[PDB]
């Protein structure tokens, strides 16, 4: 039985970490499984969005310290912890139950959107063990929540309850306990209903603009805009809207 | 009757999009009218602040798709949608009633401050039509509200209610329905009461610092600081404060 | 009696501006005193965290305008207002009571974390006197709170009440009036309990990553990570955790 489970529902790829006895800690198998799933997402024209979740009601306790201690290839060159150093092109939603800690919070941060149960919690407690959250936690958390709160969490290693995380803008959708995945599917379906080229281009511009200067951002953006505006889907979108009916996207 | 109306009240320029039957959608006339108004604002020494609003109780439904479809010069080279690619030097407040959607939200984002009615709403639904919000929406929204919420709005095309937008920091002032312009005038008057050179320099530093490195930001800032500190208004400000009375600014 | 008081409590350096009759305004003596305290913090292996506070129930009214007017060396080359242009390496918490205005807000912004009394207030009213908040206020406030609110505060010179500042993410901890320092000590103790090399490295990555590109951030981060992961404290942290007891850090 695979330690990462994958199920396709229409155009949504549901990815489930399947090590509940190990609190879904990331070992070599999970790291590879996550990378393979992201490859599948981006490579399959029939997929639009992925959801990442942890089986059994707990998202991810972080990297498997035992697996790490004994030489498992957990942090993979070019990919990081599963995909922390190589986020997918298509949208990724993290559906969080229970604890998303350390590497677990870093997986969530590598996703684009977070749906979290009201009783879930985040955190990067690495400094408590004289270590540092090097899987993107320090690079992404201050960009997702207010800088000083990210600093506080990083220096103290305190847990961040989901409801506070929603107040701070880290969590998009608060769900009833046990229903985060269903809430995430609803979110995914809203995104898969939109133009696939436009959705991917939109994510691309938001992510890449972080590295653009104010003086160049519009010209850099234009290069991404043109293939969308001349696509078949751009025509179909205009036709469908004018005819008040659902657009039939082709991703071309 | 002009499709963009302009009224000067003391040192405040009130700019009103005047196409209520077209939901104040931006066509060629409105685009040019907005650009002319911003030129007027920045060029007139007797003006300190502008307010942009949509006549009739709805801010702006976005770009006029019909005007666009039939070849109106709506997105002007060097300026964008009115002024989206050329924001004014002096402060601009958007006073939002009803819907500010797509290009309408992009106009608001190109302003510095937003006053919005409690029953108003924002959004960038471009992906629903297989298009992308290329008028600065994707470049500015993630800088105004938490990154993940900006991502969510961009990928889903969902409306953002004004009250939520205030929670997220996009909206400065929530106003009673129908009173956004009056609230905006109150805000504008607070700013026009302050030193005009200092106000413009302050905006300049906040906007331009986005493109400065940590190692250079103070030296870059200094170049903007010096002309302010040696201005006539700097002297007048100190004198007025010491004498507990209103400063008589000259903008020199 | 020194105009800046310094007390060591275990590994915490408590720094108190001691000019209550002058609302703890920063003159030459206070500027130098603050710089010396930060040097002490960073230079002493027995110190982990500092707390900055204003004696008597008011944080800092800003730069001493009288001292400034008559030629005191208040803004020191290479350091700024005390330390605004040279923030410490180790974590700094500002414990705010009463008013932190102008230069006072800039001192707080140069700290990493802010604990503020529920009845305290911030602000950068420089534009009211035809001046500009050049001590880092304009460079840091838009990075700590939502951009548009930072713009609003900078252009209006309005006070920012502590409770609103907490909503916006500027204030980490809201304290009962008169108890901000005790709340700050609790926060400091949480941080001093964590691995000193890991804490300093964590702060370093969060602060320096502001000037890194997305394409280089992980490689830049790695250089800071390696000395932490190979430290004696990394070993001790792992041992202590496995033995369910407190780690005895050495800062090596």
């Amino acid at each position: 039985e695979p330690e990462v489970l994958v199920e396709q529902r229409d155009r949504i790829l549901i990815i489930t970490i399947n090590r509940p006895k190990a609190k879904n800690a990331v070992n070599a198998a999970v790291s590879r499984g996550l990378a393979d799933a992201m490859d599948q997402l981006d490579g399959d024209a029939g997929l639009s969005v992925a959801i990442l979740t942890g089986g059994g009601g707990s998202f991810c306790a972080g990297m498997d310290l035992k697996a790490f201690a004994r030489g498992e290839n957990v942090v993979v060159e070019g990919r990081g912890l599963g995909f922390t150093e190589r986020p997918p092109t298509k949208p990724l939603i993290a559906a969080v139950e229970g604890y998303a800690l350390a590497g677990g919070t870093e997986l969530a941060l590598a996703a684009d959107l977070i749906v979290a149960a009201r009783d879930s919690a985040f955190g990067i407690p690495e400094v408590k063990r004289g270590l540092v959250a090097g899987g993107g936690g320090l690079l992404r958390l201050p960009e997702r929540i207010p800088y000083a709160i990210a600093m506080e969490l990083a220096l103290t290693g305190d847990n961040l309850p989901a409801e506070r995380a929603h107040e701070l803008g880290l969590v998009n959708v608060l769900a009833e306990p046990g229903t985060a995945l269903d809430a995430a599917i609803a979110l995914a379906e809203k995104i898969t209903a939109n133009g696939p080229l436009a959705v991917v281009a939109t994510k691309r511009i938001i992510t890449e603009s972080r590295g653009w200067s104010p003086d160049t951002m519009f010209a850099e953006q234009m290069k991404i805009l043109v293939p969308v505006f001349t696509s078949n889907d751009a025509k179909e979108g205009a036709i469908a809207f004018a005819e008040r009916r659902r657009p039939r996207w082709t991703g071309t």
